[PDB]
């Protein structure tokens, strides 16, 4: 196509409209370079640990983008900070390969990441990151399956770009993705049945035997956020990887798996919550923690939060 | 890096027939079933920036025509079987699928083209009862899949041997050989969305996997909603896929030709059992080539778990 | 590799250097999309005009860059002034692919550029196209043949980038290329050997029928510039496309083929002249006009313009 | 946009030897070619970013071995012809020169992988003898030029056809069928730097290109300096490359069973002549595989006028 809409042209024009200085721009760009490295990566990772390469991967764009100041990473014990020389003002928390162990199954998995801005004035440190979902400046996933897809939640929407491998350039496909009001599947490991709290247990009940003697919900669960996430944004549906006694807190990290998702979630009118709260209102202590996570066409959210406080 | 010894898919066939004093003929079907591959794995690659099911039908058929290898060929877009001209001819019967879970792309859901290879057993004119031969009776059969790679299944007489495609030099890769699944597996693959309906054998084996009785950790769920997804990751991983009968779809929803004994045949071949519930879906014979049947493949111990739940329940 | 030196933080660490805006790095990087999709189409023009499209496309590029606000192409007759939303500081002069018609053949061809800096004040106009090579801020070409090459002039050296197509990037493989003294190769279309004047053909007859009893020249013509000079620029020799009675003002274009190329080989160290004056140091009047070229290792050039003026 | 009839060369040849009743053994050999060319097509293409001749020759080598369809190999890398192993022969011999000018390569000049291949007629063991065949006795000769797209040129008895890698199935896709060089060209291509020491044949020749006495336009000069370059630029385009004898080089550089016959008979099955300028190089009886000979292909009338040029000089 003679004229592309790639992700840089995108994010460009929009930086422009903050009259700001480009470094949401340079950051995305880096970003994108990770991301066609790593789906290079396993598009071949078969023919002849990958976390570990990912991950040095996205510092070194990140670090080199002359954007971020403090990089937060599912596979590092403590915060990274930027050197003087590099340092800018974002801060990145992220997830350079969920699930990493699904690929000898090839099932899709994907980068996710999360963005804020260091809003205090002395020297960068974990506790910028410290912040609510609430206030993240941008976020989103890269999906590697089929195709290789980056979506991305700004203030301004939700959009979904796809890489088109021959030119090397992550293309605008879907604009303003807005989610279904109500969807028909519900997503969950149901082998933690025994586990399970109440509420969950009412509402597996109720789509599998509907009440209204209506369609029963279909059951769907790749094993991988990503793949989960991105159907139950695309078709609609509910989504949920809730607390359980093998997983009192949940098990998906708040700063680099929940909130992110939460946040694109949220801005395509879909709903998060944890069963007691928003999931982007929750103020992280631990940079590591996790969230119980509830997420998807907000009918559905809904039903499922009337079920907990009928439970309250 | 250039590897110079490249073990390509049509290098291994070529050393399986040439010992067993092939006539050039699997490879040349196999070599066009592998262009058709590339091209629908490129294609769904860019599909969201260029229906996917039916061009990747007449390529297929295209491409095996073309083999002069083929004579009569089953797909799930097509009523009746297609015979091949007769300059075209071959001694093979192909039944595929060229695009199950077409409608999966949109969510980016890994898809697959399932192939199934008969030999035909007549020194008539080629018909669709050249197609209607029980699965035992498969030369070949195999599948692709289009997930973060492109992975290329092949199950012929001595086991499984998984491929994948080097998109630098468009090739099929051998990545492993001789493939066995695991006996015993934690995964349960079936669509409890039909709760409601499911007879009662299937009901207990779900429970016991989900609350056991002899206090082991439940079976974790998965469940793609891509019959090949789900195949594969039983093979890898082991496990168990179900897609039993429900009354809404009183005799199962798989079709036998093209989808359940391709399925069937490499999970046997690796050592995995795949079942109706009441005999071994190898061993149905067929009757209408778009027929349908339950199946239940997996971890040899797993589906014979379901199987004393089955006798138990008749 | 993990920290990959990419053409975009190649030249966003020498744009930090001057304390810009970023602008020569949006241009770099939207022309690069350009050189990909072209470098893709010539890729499989053969499988089923190319230079219109490799047009609309740099055009498009580079107005969305926010970078440039008076664009001169090989392709169209004026020079096409970029809408006051889009404009930006600098001056693209280029040929989108010089030489398409050797596609047939499959001789490699390329992309020629060339970035001035608008000093004045006044509306964007011609004038401000009209400056000497000597005042270029930027300039190279990207050929298309066995592999995509990016070669990059700028105040600090010549540099050359190869496109990787897996991820989509060019990437730095060699920095500060500077080209040999004197080589062993002679580039020249001797079809012409009866349109040549005086001292070319004195210096033909010397490199064949070498006067010190020494080694005679290798002769080499690919057929298209950008080959032939980039082996001039890598390997040394000398490369000629001298008036003659058919082209008396020479045949390559002043503003985007001879000074872009001519910046490239004098910033690495080589030498480009016309036979009478220095190419860089001629003062455009038309956008559209010629010059005679003779470019390549400075003690070849040198012995050339000796027999010039021992004929003057 | 996806092609459903899509012509691989694997698919054309086949409709070649299928009707002209083939055993199935060039296919297997030209499919494995292809393998090598892709392979050698991405490493030429990541150059810069990674010798690569002798790896291009070990894995020309070893997908040729593995087609089942060799039994004896001549390299320009290697000495003595390589005879193939008992159990992985078949009836033809390959020439090849893996990675012809590879020198070239830092410079991104096109460069090209050139093959012959001869059916061996004796009742025999293989030996360097089989080699030892006269262009005449050539059943399939080509390149492949890997240039801003890679191209493989395919000559057998019927014509020439060019095929394409299309990157992104991976395969070479028939562009252009039946190929037939122009009568009379426009350009010329020899090194003149080596001007000092060409035979007085040769010295007219260009003399009168650069000068015509009919008051003609001159021909246009143009040497890559790959021969697979200049010779595919011939071929398309038309004209007539020289690389003649000169005394430095006193029976020419070109090596003759794997450079020039490949070339002669491809030129030759398009309209073309190829010559030493005293006899058609193919008729010249090798008597060492890696011997050399002059040779001058291109338009049949600019072969001719030389040659006219050359009886008068002797
Ligand atoms: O191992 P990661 O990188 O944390 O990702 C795995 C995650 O863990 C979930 C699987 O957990 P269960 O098997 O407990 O459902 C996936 O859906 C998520 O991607
Ligand atoms: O209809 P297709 O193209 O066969 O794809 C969907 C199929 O239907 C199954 C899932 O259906 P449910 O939603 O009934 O589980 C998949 O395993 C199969 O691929
Ligand atoms: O047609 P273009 O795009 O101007 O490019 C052709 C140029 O013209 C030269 C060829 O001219 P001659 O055949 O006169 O040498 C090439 O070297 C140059 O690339
Ligand atoms: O030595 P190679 O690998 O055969 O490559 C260079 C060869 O040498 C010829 C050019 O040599 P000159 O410099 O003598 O013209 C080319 O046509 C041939 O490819
Ligand atoms: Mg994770
Ligand atoms: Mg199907
Ligand atoms: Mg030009
Ligand atoms: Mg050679």
């Amino acid at each position: 196509d003679t004229n592309i809409v790639t992700l840089t042209r995108f994010v460009m024009e929009q930086g422009r409209k903050a009259r700001g200085t480009g470094e949401m721009t340079q950051l995305l760009n880096s970003l994108c370079t990770a991301v066609k490295a790593i789906s290079t990566a396993v598009r071949k990772a078969g023919i002849a640990k990958l976390d570990v390469l990912s991950n040095d991967l996205v510092i070194n764009v990140l670090k080199s983008s002359f954007a971020t100041c403090v990089l937060v990473t599912e596979e590092d014990k403590n915060a990274i900070i930027v050197e003087p020389e590099k340092r800018g003002k974002y801060v990145v928390c992220f997830d350079p390969l969920d699930g990493s162990s699904n690929i000898d199954c090839l099932v899709s998995i994907g980068t996710i990441f999360g963005i804020y801005r260091k809003n205090s004035t002395d020297e960068p440190s974990e506790k910028d990151a410290l912040q609510p979902g609430r206030n993240l400046v941008a976020a989103g996933y890269a999906l590697y399956g089929s195709a290789t897809m980056l979506v991305l939640a700004m203030v301004n929407g939700v959009n979904c770009f796809m890489l088109d491998p021959a030119i090397g350039e992550f293309i605008l496909v879907d604009r303003n993705v807005k989610i279904k009001k109500k969807g028909s599947i519900y997503s969950i490991n149901e082998g933690y049945a025994k586990e399970f709290d109440p509420a969950i247990t009412e509402y597996i009940q109720r789509k599998k035997f509907p009440p209204d003697n209506s369609a029963p919900y279909g059951a769907r669960y790749v094993g991988s956020m990503v793949a989960d996430v991105h159907r139950t944004l695309v078709y609609g549906g509910i989504f949920m990887y809730p607390a359980n006694k093998k997983s009192p807190k949940g098990k998906l990290r708040l700063l680099y798996e929940c909130n992110p998702m939460a946040y694109v979630m949220e801005k395509a009118g879909g709903l998060a919550t944890t069963g007691k709260e928003a999931v982007l209102d929750i103020v992280p202590t631990d940079i590591h923690q996790r969230a119980p996570i509830i997420l998807g066409s907000p009918e559905d959210v809904t039903e499922l939060l009337e079920i907990y406080q009928k439970h309250a």
